């Protein structure tokens, strides 16, 4: 609970010298509390305190905060609230499915800071970015490959949360774990019209999160030598 | 902590039967909890409780609180911070600068509750509310008095300061470094063309100080024969 | 400071049998004293070496006597200091943005003899080196590589600096840290419209220096391999 | 040698942004290895520094090093110069002797760092300093008052010496030798017709000196109470 104690204390001093207003303070002490209370979890935390910093249009203070603090989980989950706000704004349903699909994942991460299902959400929520920066700049080529991209990570979500569930007990080699997982990606992609290109590389990244979260990258590594001469 | 969760206790019991609003009771609940949770000083609950109390006009409740729980750091505070007020209505430079002098010496004080500084802010406080008491009453010797002593009392202050510091760990005679801060205080005094009179009562009560902080009365009382003497 | 009294000898040496004048001899002592006794660094040695044989116009024999003790650091630092007069003759900007980052790592290097941000300067200073002379040459082509090679540079050298740090206590696996410095690098070298070749030969060329400074080059070798199919 | 080292380094510091010469470090360096090579005395080397500064007329920079080192011999001995070099502008004959004793006993105090002498020559040479100002002033009491001074000093510095001299090894008991010291200054100042009241003060600062420097300050304190009450 170190990062939600140092988020309080930053947020305080910011309010002591104006920036913020004091809800937000009062909040994250009320919040602070109650986790490590045992009463709710560091999702509901992160959630309350983007929705009143979103209410009072002061989110890049808590940005900075959280950058300052040194949090990955609730810096993706800043921006996949933020992603799903302008996108309700735009009003379309595929990127809707995909923010809904990468909040759903950032929460089972943060259940547990599971480092995959970050990685996960982080490919998905860039994407999505990407796409819309894409939408205004008007390049059509760019915007199909992000959304292949994303159906690839999509695929790979549920086959990344298995490996790493059956790892975690059952005892498997990871390396022939991920070799499996990675090639099921790439036959579902492009069962789907996608190149046995692209999603390779989604593929290649997750199984870096997957080295990584399972302390054991020497097979992440060999796993990564293999899909790059796949997609020679 | 054992002051700060008593004034908690007490607020809450007033705000219970009328008297205080409940948001000065909330934010004592607030601060207990951030203190004693480390991320705040007592200086900052008790800066933030008499805020609070001068913006809802109820400083009189805080102040016979803070003299139920028996604490003297925090109701000087409350005493320096009045003053500060009524000095910016008054609108005097002078006092501006050794109402400043004071709460910096009394958030020193409050980092560690080291009581010399506790003395000087003290003396520097309680002469110029004198000063405004004699403001309206019109007695010019009397006003001049007193900024000597006040003009004293900021010579003195880094001396106490410093001789409390060596003492700490350096190791020397406190009788020796008591006895040359006097003579420094009172020819630095001199110096400003104040009287070796007043200044020297000055630097009586300050070595007093001193001795109630550093734990040795008894190399005070023989500085203080000897400043006795001198004033002879 | 075995080179350091080494370069002193030579400089008599040299300045008994004509040469160089006394002053840089007499500079020599003076500096070998003050090293030695702990009031300067080897980089303040060095770089008042350079300064007096710029201002005498003797900075070859200076050159030779750095080659003749076996110094690199001290060499690439004249190398620096006479392509930064020089560009001060062209009046370039952005070879002087180049120069003085290669300077300050040059400097870190010094610190603690630290292989890796060596080798960053090295490339810097050879890849302006290259560029000066393609000035007068006139092969727009290879001054614009020599540009993207300097650019790679810019961006890989705060992440050799972060990968050595990180490596030097925290414990990560060296060859995960080196194969994620490489990716971000080429990553964003071509978001700068570089392609992904010849910032790749940076990269690895910064790999190999990270394997000569951390005393492991079984890893180094990995990475190197990996790079090499991914240029395929 | 610490303070010469630090004096050492501090002048460089200085001459490599701009403001002093290289002849004061080059100096600087040769002194420092001269002393602590055991061939000459550390007033040599204050000696050669200040007289360089004087010639370069850079004496402001080297009194900035001295505070900042923390030694209060060598920065008595710069005063000690400089006030020298103006009563030689001026021309008068008593204020010569004075500082010529001033200095005298500065060097017998900088050969072993006798804290008594260095009080002594601290009070010549404010007494002269006030005198100088005075004499621009126009005040012929307080520059009648400061030859008093002076007076008292010239006659007790012999005795200060000697009761040091004899406190160090013969074994006779302070406070006697501090009484009968007092007392003979009091009687011979009094003999050239100076009150017996300033050569008390005196008397009392030497005193003080004495148990500063002997490490034993209660008997200096008794001789002090004593002599508080010799001058009612
Ligand atoms: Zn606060
Ligand atoms: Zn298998
Ligand atoms: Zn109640
Ligand atoms: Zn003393
Ligand atoms: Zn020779
Ligand atoms: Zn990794
Ligand atoms: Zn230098
Ligand atoms: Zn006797």
């Amino acid at each position: 609970t170190e990062k939600l104690k140092k988020i309080t204390k930053l947020l305080h001093e910011l309010v002591d010298r104006g920036e913020i207003p004091e809800e937000l303070a009062t909040l994250a002490t009320l919040l602070l509390y109650l986790v490590e209370k045992g009463l709710i979890s560091e999702f509901d935390f992160i959630e309350h305190l983007v929705r009143l910093a979103e209410k009072l249009g002061v989110l890049e203070e808590l940005k900075k905060v959280l950058e300052e603090v040194g949090d990955e989980f609730g810096l993706t989950l800043v921006y996949a609230i933020s992603l799903l706000k302008e996108v309700e704004k735009e009003g379309d349903e595929e990127l809707k499915e995909y923010v809904k699909l990468a909040i759903e994942t950032l929460k089972e991460a943060f259940e547990r800071k599971n480092y995959a299902l970050l990685v996960s959400a982080k490919i998905i929520v860039e994407n999505a970015e990407e796409i819309l920066k894409a939408k205004k700049k008007g390049d059509e080529e760019k915007i199909k490959e992000l959304l292949q991209r994303l159906k690839a990570a999509k695929i790979g979500t549920p086959l990344v949360r298995e490996v790493v569930e059956r790892y975690r007990e059952e005892g498997e080699p990871l390396l022939d774990l991920l070799l499996h997982m990675a090639e099921t990606t790439i036959r579902e992609s492009e069962k789907l019209g996608v190149d046995p290109r692209l999603a390779a590389e989604v593929a290649r990244e997750m199984v870096d999160g997957v080295g990584h979260e399972t302390g054991e990258t020497e097979a992440a590594f060999r796993v990564r030598r293999e899909l790059d001469t796949v997609i020679l």
